[PDB]
């Protein structure tokens, strides 16, 4: 007989640690592990932090991908932070997922995220101004207009007061914003959404499991990027695609592959993780109603810490991979030049060596040095200011229009080692 709406999901006792998981039951290199309940996953990373803070795992092989060599998993905050801040040792080349890069993949996935400096920073500087706090602040009106309309439409479209948060708010809000920043016409936003979803959801049968489909999607978005870039070359617009085609690095314009890769990076990065932060945030407010109440009764005062706690809690990017350029030793584990190293942000963000009470979802948490946007340094998330603003506005519009919005079913969770995703989240309101 809990308070609230009759079909709301069960609440949880805030602060309860999950049971730790016997190490023999942990297989980071099997998709089956990524299908387990998030409580079991959290307890497994707790076991690793305790018993095997640096451990070795085989690489998963999604259909058509090349697994290649295995990887050393860094599950402690300090090691993820150290690796992030030493890119001369922990290189982002040749890939930031664990699979091997191939020439075929590099045509579409060869952006600055898989490069070291100086070339990485010369590419990043083409677009960095558009993502700075003061420039992102100027698009508050666009974020608010879109979020307000989406929440209003949830109400207008659903006489029964039941909706899917993902398709009706969390997905379409960041999609609109990044597509408008890129200069993509509204008629194509839903094609961009589907392409994003396949690129980042590959291996989940609800998204795609045929490598031919992954490659067709990659080629189609790459061709879309090229064609839009060609238009902007001839007639400039005040959009990021125009910035990309007009730029020079080391005195040369970007090639077609560089344009395609940069466009794909920005549009794919620019929507799915923010979508998932919003959905995980609504799930957390549903499980921890006292946190909802405290945010709703001081929205602007708590918003800066609340948004960061949602990102720490959700850790929308589970890991990033690096490749060693020289031998090292961490925690008595020798690792060799050329070895793959995986940085588990999801685990760093529960590390009791860094966080007081890591199992408490605390929207006032301060300080909150989470690694949800990475450990800092050269590749720190370009979109962090944009994501923070989108998350804040989405929750402010829910608070104002449907303050008792609550999840009514447990999420359908994306099957992924890389992205902590929710495919559907049914919600209701009064
Ligand atoms: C809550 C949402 C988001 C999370 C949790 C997130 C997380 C991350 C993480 C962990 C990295 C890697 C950092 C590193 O290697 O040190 C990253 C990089 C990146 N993110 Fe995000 N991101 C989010 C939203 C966005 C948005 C909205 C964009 C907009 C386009 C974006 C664009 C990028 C780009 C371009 C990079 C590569 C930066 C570089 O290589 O210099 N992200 N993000
Ligand atoms: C993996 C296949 O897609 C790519 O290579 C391009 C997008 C990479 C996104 C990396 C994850 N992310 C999302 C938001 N900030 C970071
Ligand atoms: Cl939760
Ligand atoms: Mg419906
Ligand atoms: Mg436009």
């Amino acid at each position: 007989h809990h308070m609230g709406l009759n079909t709301a999901i069960a609440t949880r006792v805030n602060g309860t640690p999950p049971p730790e998981v016997p190490i023999a039951d942990i297989e980071l290199g099997s998709l089956d592990f990524w299908a387990l309940d998030d409580d079991v996953r959290d307890g497994a990373f707790a076991t690793l932090r305790r018993e095997a803070p640096i451990s070795f795992w085989p690489t998963i092989e999604l259909p058509g991908f090349v697994a290649g060599n295995g990887h050393w998993a860094l599950t402690k905050y300090d090691d993820v932070f150290y690796a992030s801040r030493h890119p001369d040792i922990f290189s982002s080349y040749p890939n930031i997922t664990i699979n091997d890069q191939t020439p075929e993949l590099a045509e579409y996935f060869g952006s600055m995220i898989v490069l070291d400096d100086p070339r990485h920073q010369r590419l990043r500087s083409i677009v960095s101004r558009a993502f700075t706090p003061k420039v992102v602040a100027r698009i508050e009106a666009a974020v608010r207009d879109r979020a307000h309309r989406l929440v209003s439409s949830m109400i207008a479209n659903n006489p029964d007061r039941q909706a899917d948060l993902v398709s009706e708010l969390a997905g379409p809000l960041p999609l609109q914003i990044i597509c408008d920043m890129m200069g993509i016409p509204k008629a194509d936003h839903q094609r961009i959404f589907h392409w994003t979803n396949v690129i980042l959801g590959f291996g989940d049968p609800d998204l795609a499991t045929d490598f031919d489909e992954f490659m067709q999607v990659s080629a189609d978005i790459g061709a879309y990027a090229t064609a839009l870039a060609e238009d902007r070359r001839v007639n400039h617009h005040d959009d990021l695609t125009s910035s990309l085609v007009e730029a020079e690095v080391d005195g040369e314009r970007l090639s077609s592959r560089e344009i395609a890769s940069f466009f794909i990076l920005l549009v794919v990065a620019g929507n799915e993780t923010t979508r998932n932060a919003i959905t995980h945030g609504v799930l957390a407010l549903s499980r921890y109603p006292e946190q909802r109440d405290r945010w709703w009764s001081d929205f602007d005062g708590l918003a800066p810490t609340a948004v960061e706690e949602i990102v720490r809690w959700a850790s929308p990017v589970v890991y990033m991979r690096r490749t060693l350029t020289q031998d090292i030793e961490l925690r008595g584990t020798k690792m060799a030049a050329g070895d793959k190293v995986s940085l588990w942000y999801c685990s760093a963000n529960r590390d009791e060596s860094k966080f007081a009470d890591p199992w408490t979802f605390d929207l006032a948490r301060n300080p909150n040095p989470h690694l949800g946007f990475g450990g800092g340094g050269a590749h720190f998330c370009l979109g962090a200011n944009l994501a923070r603003r989108e998350i804040r506005v989405a929750f402010d519009e829910l608070r104002r229009q449907m303050p008792d919005v609550v999840a009514t079913e447990e999420p359908a969770r994306l099957l992924s080692q890389f992205i902590h995703g929710i495919k559907t989240l049914p919600v209701t309101w009064s």
